[PDB]
């Protein structure tokens, strides 16, 4: 069963405590713009997919409620008690793909509230960070396995942050939309080793949403202009290895990104240079810049290469996070793969305004499950 995304809609993304409204508020912001995109009934939505990370297992039920009033559909909590939870636009993806509904709301939305364990733990509390203690430390620790293994430098790290403040300028929902210039990004305060605070994506408070439709249902209610096709989408779990093959690259999920890159494309019968814009989880600099490589972008090695030639901005090969990324925007965590959703069907509808790729007509989405698994996603226009 073919998969149209038919309406989007987020909030802004701002610093946690900047806007003095609580989570309902914020999902009704964001589902009710995916709806009025849409141009449907509230009536039309079968079942909700709802991603949040903090508060009780009533939140999700709470926050649809708040958005469409009360119904007897099922809302299902994206962060099930088994950690392996996934995202509400896969889990919504699947319930169309499987023949459980015609027409689902994906809603997400998150509001705040050894010795070097402890140090990252007051950090990120501190600097205001979207991260896991461990975090700062395994990506650290991968970039670091880059640079020995193949050259890259520490500046290229600092230029894809950079990349990403520049692409924010032109994003009215990100929390930050300033260029900083290479030398502000490099000497910002140090986060671990050469990452530093704007290498680093901040928390964001806000809600993000999407509509999600059979083919039988955009046809019957003549919904083509607006539908997105997902025409490929992975998800790759941890990948059991031994000693001898394990790698700091590896232990952030690089070949689990691989993995599912390889089987959308199969799936699509696309290469990555088809790819026209992509948006991706840029948690820090270091991810984004391995990310390049387990893409297929360039070869192993060559990712600095990408960064020098230009070839993830505006006039180079791909268009990488034209939202400002997870760098800029921060990471609500039961949001970010909506906001990236809605970026680039606007991307593929010719709706992205002052972001807009020229032609855009396949789109990437790389983005982790609230369980920690890589999710990749392809997009093209459903009826063009």
């Amino acid at each position: 069963n073919r998969v149209f995304v038919i309406g989007v809609g987020m909030t802004k993304f701002e610093k946690p405590g900047a806007r003095d409204i609580d989570y309902p508020d914020m999902a009704k912001e964001a589902g009710q713009r995916a709806l009025a995109d849409a141009g449907i009934k509230y009536s039309a939505i079968q079942q909700a997919c709802v991603g949040y990370v903090y508060g009780d297992s009533t939140c999700g039920q709470r926050a649809i409620y708040h958005s469409l009033g009360l119904s007897g559909i099922p809302i299902i909590n994206v962060n099930n008690n088994c950690s392996t939870g996934s995202t509400a636009l896969f889990m919504g993806r699947q319930l169309i793909q499987g023949g459980l509904a015609d027409c689902v709301l994906a809603l997400g939305f998150e509001k705040m509230e050894n010795p070097m364990d402890k140090h990252m733990e007051v950090m990120i509390n501190r600097y205001g960070l979207a991260a896991v203690p461990a975090a700062p430390q395994m990506f650290g620790n991968a970039g670091r396995e880059h640079m020995e293994k193949y050259g890259t430098k520490p500046e290229h790290f600092a230029k894809v942050a950079w990349k990403n403040h520049k692409h924010s300028t032109n994003n009215p929902y990100s929390q930050f939309q300033d260029e900083y210039s290479l030398e502000q990004v490099i000497d910002s305060r140090k986060v671990f080793e050469f990452l530093t605070l704007l290498q680093c994506c901040p928390t964001s408070d806000g809600a993000g949403a999407a509509v999600l439709a059979s083919e039988s249902f955009v046809r019957r209610n003549g919904l083509e202009k607006k539908a997105v096709e997902i025409v490929a989408q992975e998800m790759v779990t941890d990948l059991s290895t031994t000693f001898e093959e394990n790698s700091c690259m590896k232990m952030v999920g690089y070949d689990m990104t691989r993995l599912a890159a390889e089987r959308c494309y199969d799936t699509a019968g696309v290469k990555p240079s088809d790819v026209d814009v992509i948006e991706l989880h840029d948690c820090f600099s270091a991810n984004e810049l391995i990310t390049y490589e387990a893409l297929g972008l360039c070869p192993e090695g060559k990712a600095g290469e990408l960064i020098d030639r230009g070839d993830n901005t505006y006039g180079g090969k791909w268009v990488i996070n034209p939202s400002g990324g997870l760098i800029s925007k921060g990471h609500p965590l039961g949001a970010t793969g909506l906001a990236q959703c809605a970026e680039l069907c606007w991307q593929l509808r010719a709706e992205a305004g002052p972001r807009q790729v020229p032609g855009a007509k396949l789109a990437l989405q790389h983005n982790i499950g609230l369980g920690g698994a890589v999710v990749v996603t392809l997009y093209k226009m459903g009826f063009p």
